[PDB]
């Protein structure tokens, strides 16, 4: 059975990804700060039974990889999706951001996702896929982030760290994906649904399985420029 | 006369840039945390006299723009170079970097440089040049930063913030340069000066090295 780990699965796109992988017959491990308070996860569990396993965890805690390891046991991870993202300060103003907000923005969106992926990487199947929720706002060539510079810069830093990780290998043992989910209703009147976005992202993730490449793609599996 | 402001001019490439612009006849305003403790700045001042003005200021403190304003007065800045950069933790390990180190790394290398440039931007000459010391390690396409991922990521964030700032304008009133310095200080500075001058009047965002060769994002 395909083991899929979705970090940040309580609602929105994270939940949608769990639902979409379950519909494909995967065993899904869904991590959230408070699994039990998620009506979406509770409804998935009632439908999927033991094939959906909830993990209490937070990417920003030091023990998160170990808590995940306890739930996985000997199981290898075929697909690892880190779905983390905060906006940062609402003002998105370099003149105002303080040390605590800076630390929180770059730890949450860039450093902690790599930290967790790396910690678990030894359990990832050869020819598997490790994917990070990124953003079109990370793209320097598209340069679309003027109204949210801090968020975009945090996601550029994520993409940078991931590319640097790639550089440590002679040959990648799994694919490394940076994903743009689209402008998703309930995430960031938006018509693009969680279901459509999640279906698209799952297809993109599956398309990278066995390729062992680093790609920056959207929910249509179209490449984004760096 | 060209007014050139170099933020972070106490030593190394910052100092070299001050020297190189002075040799071209510019009026140079050189900012350092402790100008008086810099033998390099002190020797430049003795040689250039009033053409070098030293400014006490720290990019990481919120009073830096005001200290600069006191030296500049009403004069417009033709060239603004922000020379900042720390390595971050020696381990360069995402498993080890804590909140205080993260804040320090991204404030120093990305946020504070933009913050200062923005604060001063209204004084920059139309068709002038605002430049940031970046790194080839910032480039995602070159992907060179495996041994220093935190440093690289901090400079990618700098490049991102600068590109975003570009996007706030109807039209750029000055060029925005991200510079990779490279291997002597003198050669690097001579090259960067030529690159900065080449962008005057262009009003573009460019990521270039000491040879003025474009680097991919």
């Amino acid at each position: 059975m395909h083991n899929v780990l979705i970090v940040g699965a309580s609602r929105g796109i994270g939940l949608g990804l769990a639902d979409a992988f379950l519909q494909r017959g995967a065993q899904v491990f869904a991590v959230a700060r408070r699994p039990q308070g998620s009506p979406g996860l509770q409804a998935l569990a009632e439908r999927a039974g033991e094939r959906l396993q909830a993990v209490t965890g937070d990417l920003n805690q030091h023990d998160c990889a170990e808590r995940i390891g306890e739930m996985l046991g000997e199981r290898r991870i075929d697909r690892l999706i880190v779905n983390a993202g905060i906006y940062g300060p609402q003002q998105q103003d370099v003149a105002e951001i303080d040390a605590e907000q800076t630390a929180q923005l770059f730890l949450t969106n860039a450093i902690a996702p790599l930290r967790l992926a790396r910690a678990l990487s030894g359990r990832v199947s050869r020819g598997g896929v490790v994917a990070f929720m990124s953003s079109q706002m990370a793209s320097l060539a598209l340069g679309l982030s003027a109204t949210m510079p801090l968020y975009g810069a945090s996601k550029a830093a994520l993409n940078s760290l991931v590319r640097s990780w790639e550089g440590e290998f002679e040959e990648l043992p799994f694919s490394l994906l940076l994903l743009h989910p689209g402008w998703v209703r309930t995430e960031m009147s938006a018509p693009l649904s969680v279901e459509e976005s999640a279906a698209g992202l799952v297809a993109a993730v599956e398309d990278a399985a066995g390729v062992n490449a680093c790609r920056f793609v959207d929910y249509r599996n179209q490449p984004l420029p760096w």
